[PDB]
């Protein structure tokens, strides 16, 4: 037969990765539902004038890594030794991409939501007996899992309620990172979904890396049990927040940390009591509370307490704010070491709050510096009215809550790929001419970043600014050359 597939345009993971100050990519994954026997052709042709990219194999799911081709237009023949799941990659911006097998494969369940019923689901399972895996799609995240561990764990008579939750737990990590569907450029969250597998090939309990989120033989009940992802899903939840965390304000010690953020995040957005205050992590903190060393006598869990009090004390607009403004940073601003980390980050948490927040720093044993300390003075922030650092979750001594902020509207020339010589920090021609439909009162300033200097066809950055003096990021995609 013939399965045909409209492949959207998704983007790239890395140019995201880089524009969001994230560790790890998120997947470049489209399922297809299609099992590779090893040494077995395919035969897939695109109808179009782009090319695409196609893995054979999944991440996490094989002791061997998957097989990336690079499919060119029209017919195309490939194979892999090691067999496996079939997907593809459409990379670019623009252009919808067919791509129609005709030739090769074997049926492999694939549950759509929003495009499958129970009666296809329960078709699906039926015409597949015992399959090389499982694969759920939704809006926001891609399941990867071995048949008889769904079995065991899948309660509903369908995945869909499974994947509207995982959906609703990355939407509100994206959310804590700032990060919408229809943001523009520092806001834009991308169109590329988090992957969870099943790895029986470690001995890692639960880990993230590249590309996607892994769990190991025998730890997938708070991944597929729908009331255990709900109450009791922090594992999950802290694999998701791993794939957000930013590195601008990750200094050593803070790897298990600052990702429990988004952790606390969905755990009080269910409804629930937080991990700190359930497990008396606010007590023991407060044992250290104005000690000269503190943050070194201090675990991971405890230095959790004061960035979460942030959060509670100017609302959840605050970690949003603080990610964009991140995002917005250049070059010559960025800190490149863990001490100019520590000190970025008394600076840039002042200027999100409107609030000298150097005694709240002071408290928890992370002092800022003489420039440090003069650069907050310049802004003129009012002082804390209250004691914020002796704040719980039973106890929300809050301060102002702050306002979202409103990064200025712009788009991308995905009209035509342009030229650019590496290592162009400013240029106000080639700037105006690499963004399109700006918004009212919004210009190009003339300054261009590449994150990594790399020549080729990558992403940089554009820099917009409006009346109000707010800034933005727009990713565009451009001919890099010496």
């Amino acid at each position: 037969e013939e399965r045909v597939y409209q492949l959207l345009p998704k983007g790239d993971v890395e140019g995201m990765r880089e524009l969001h100050q994230r560790g790890m990519s998120f997947s470049p994954y489209e399922p297809t539902g299609i099992y590779v026997k090893p040494d077995e052709e395919v035969v897939i042709q695109v109808e179009g004038t782009q090319q695409i990219k196609a893995y054979i194999g999944t991440y996490s799911y094989e002791k061997e890594g998957p097989k990336q081709f690079n499919l060119h237009p029209g017919e195309n023949k490939i194979s892999s030794s090691n067999g496996g799941l079939l997907y593809f990659y459409n990379y670019h911006n623009t252009g919808e991409v067919v791509a129609k097998v005709k030739k090769g494969g074997t049926p492999n369940p694939l549950f759509i939501l929003g495009k499958h019923t129970t009666k296809d689901w329960k078709r699906m399972l039926a015409e597949n007996p015992d399959p090389y895996a499982i694969e759920m799609k939704g809006e926001n995240s891609l399941l990867t899992m071995h048949p008889e561990t769904v079995a065991e764990h899948l309660k509903q008579e369908d995945p869909a309620a499974l994947l509207k939750k995982h959906d609703e737990i990355i939407n509100i990590e994206h959310k804590m990172s700032g990060l919408s569907k229809d943001g523009a450029g520092v806001a834009n969250q991308g169109k590329h979904s988090i992957h969870f597998v099943e790895d029986w090939y470690t001995d890692d309990y639960m880990y993230a890396t590249y590309y996607r989120t892994a769990y190991s033989k025998g730890n997938l009940e708070s991944v597929l049990n729908l009331e255990e992802l709900t109450n009791d899903g922090w594992g999950p939840w802290h694999e998701v927040g791993h794939q957000h965390q930013q590195d601008t304000w990750l200094w050593d010690g803070l790897g298990d940390v600052t990702v429990n953020i988004y952790s606390l995040a969905v755990q009080t957005t269910f409804g629930h009591k937080t991990r700190l205050e359930q497990e008396g992590r606010y007590e023991a903190a407060f044992a250290y509370l104005g000690k000269p060393d503190a943050q070194e006598k201090m675990n991971e869990f405890e230095k959790l307490v004061m960035f979460w009090q942030l959060h509670l004390a100017y609302g959840d607009q605050f970690y949003p704010n603080l990610h964009q403004m991140y995002r917005l940073l250049h070059d010559t601003e960025l800190p490149k070491s863990d001490e100019e980390k520590k000190q970025m980050f008394i600076y840039m948490t002042s200027k999100v709050a409107g609030q000298n927040l150097i005694p709240f720093f002071d408290k928890w044993g992370l002092s800022a510096n003489d420039a440090t300390r003069e650069k907050i003075e310049k802004l003129n922030l009012p002082k804390l009215e209250k004691e914020i650092w002796l704040s719980t979750d039973s106890n929300p001594i809050r301060e102002k809550q702050i306002e979202l902020y409103e990064a200025p509207y712009g788009e991308p020339n995905n009209e035509k790929i342009q030229n650019m010589v590496i290592g162009t920090t400013y240029d106000e021609e080639k700037a105006k001419e690499l963004v399109q439909n700006l918004g009212e009162g919004v210009k190009t300033t003339g300054v261009i970043m590449q994150d990594t200097p790399e020549v080729g066809e990558k992403t940089v950055k554009v820099e917009i600014v409006d009346g109000k003096g707010n800034k933005n990021f727009i990713p565009v995609v451009v001919n890099v050359g010496y």
